[PDB]
């Protein structure tokens, strides 16, 4: 054991010096000893980022290698042994791992309660996790996956999720892709609020549909916005009181339809989960004066949202929606256990 | 006067049919008749966006024009006669204008009280403003300006500010350029708060220093972050109790120094007013758990902010800074009148 570990992981940065683990090039992936505030994981599976997996594979065929599984396995071993992590040297992306807890430092900042032997899922990118690959048992090119024998380091600032026993693995991973949306949405929605959810039929949208209705209450109004009429039954069954049929980029129709459904009062909270570009202004114009706009999708442009509210004089609050919040994994899993209709849809669509 | 005008201004969108004025490519810049919820302005000056002005200027330089002022003047008249607005056709930038009120629609949603003949400043972009240029009196290449004779349309959703009589015109306009900064800061900071302002020496930064200090109070802590030691006296004179010397991109140094100045308690509010890229994570790591991070600068990347907080497990509230708020022009101009230190700095630098 080594004392006084940095919660952000600077103690394992080798090159360049004075930088954080993710932008760094070389990390210390020595697993023979861990710091007092680290957690050691026995990695069984690596879920490499899809764009990174395709770039590595296509780089190998053009070099060019015959057995891609052997070339990819040796490429991952050489990269993680040389750089200390599985960060793509051309793009910069990584991924996440699956494994079992091996050792918990005494000073480790516990988030979700886990003990040694618990099966957990990484929620931070492989571009900052010190990783040591001892053996690649299988390379799954149709799955961007690597069944390996190895160990990884989670810093005290890292995020992880204990995989539950009452749900299968890949199903549990489906809810953690969007677990930050319901955890953050339930903070914004007050009782009797009118909530507009752009993308209510989506993966995170149906979770936000349920959470918005729980928080708004019997006298709140949850309004979904979808593209197709056949999405309406799913929106209502997941919590939406009303459903608007319009394109997510159609600011005028969404504004007028929210206006008609609210008698001009508009929405207290606007949740955007479409992952479609040029949806900032439709979200802004749906909110009332001093309303809240929650941008969960990575397709959001900071410039288009800020300049958008300016040009139309909308004094609204605009949130950069995150993928992490306190206990977000346990909250999202608890939501599915309490709502059988929500759990049914999630298992049939994202098993 | 035409009835049932759209407050967002879609009634003047020509092409394509169904979009808002700003993303639209052709606007109706007719000025013979206005809608009931518009305001007509007699334009005196066009303050083109610097990037747009320099891009158009360099394009004309790279076309082979010998009289640049003439080429730019013709370019603006041709652009506004064809598209109905001075939206840059290559970038997306526009600008703002100065003028005097010519006509006010009956059902115009008044924000700041103005009457016919009042001198006002546009706070919305020219890329959504219907504009008709009748004559370009002079092009000021070194100022990105155009003294013209023309008219512009302000929609009911538009934003404007009445220029005060008790201040120099370019004094007040320097304040309106960052008028949203003090208005939002006095909403974010509670008494006894620890506030970290990254870019405390800039134009909006010194405004944020003063408002943060009066809202945080005698038992609050305002910490400024600047790259140059010479900015310290300005930071402390404008409200900062402590000043950290670090590059705005240096997340590790800011975290360690904020931790030292707060005994590990970190900042309740982090205000980013550096127009510098890759400052999201330095702003995130300065905030305490469940703290507030307000990104004001246009150099902020949404993804870098989203992924930044994920990788280090920061449950912080991150806000897209809004340059508009209720009464932000009157609030900002009043702060300059109340703060002689700020008025002296704004007069000397802007
Ligand atoms: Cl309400
Ligand atoms: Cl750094």
């Amino acid at each position: 054991m080594k004392s006084n570990g940095c919660r952000y992981g600077t103690h394992r940065v080798i090159e360049p010096k004075g930088v954080l683990p993710q932008p760094a090039k070389i990390l210390n992936n020595d697993m023979s000893e861990i710091w007092d505030n680290e957690m050691l994981i026995d990695v069984i599976r690596l879920n490499i980022d899809s764009a990174s997996f395709h770039q590595i594979k296509n780089k190998l065929i053009a070099q060019g290698h015959q057995d891609l599984e052997k070339a990819f396995a040796e490429h991952a071993i050489e990269l993680t042994n040389r750089t200390g992590k599985h960060k793509n040297e051309d793009t910069g992306s990584g991924g996440m791992f699956i494994g079992r807890v091996a050792a918990i430092g005494d000073k480790f900042e516990m988030k979700e309660e886990v003990k040694v032997g618990d099966k957990i899922a990484s929620l931070v990118s492989l571009s900052l996790t010190p990783l040591k690959i001892n053996k690649v048992k299988k390379v799954l090119l149709d799955k961007d996956q690597m069944e390996i024998e190895g160990q990884a380091i989670l810093f005290s600032s890292g995020v992880y999720a204990k995989l539950p026993d009452d749900l299968d693995e890949n199903l549990a991973l489906s809810v953690l892709d969007v677990a930050g949306a319901p955890a953050q949405v339930e903070r914004l929605v007050k009782p009797d609020d009118t909530v507009v959810i752009i993308g209510a039929n989506g993966k995170s949208g149906i979770l936000c549909n349920a959470v918005a209705k729980e928080r708004a209450g019997i006298c709140g109004k949850v309004i979904g916005v979808v593209r197709n009429e056949n999405y309406i039954p799913t929106c209502k069954a997941t919590g939406c009181d009303e459903v608007i049929l319009a394109q997510a980029t159609d600011a005028i129709t969404i504004q007028k339809e929210v206006s008609r459904l609210t008698n001009g009062k508009m929405a207290d909270v606007v949740i955007n989960v479409v992952n479609t570009e040029d949806t900032e202004l439709p979200s802004i114009m749906a909110a009332k004066d001093r309303g809240m706009v929650y941008f969960f999708s990575m397709a959001t442009s900071f410039t288009k949202a800020a300049l958008g509210a300016e040009g139309i004089g909308a004094d609204v609050d605009m949130m950069i929606g995150n993928g992490y919040a306190h206990h977000h994994s346990e909250i999202a899993l608890d939501l599915l256990r309490r709502n059988s209709v929500l759990m049914k849809i999630f298992k049939e669509r994202y098993a």
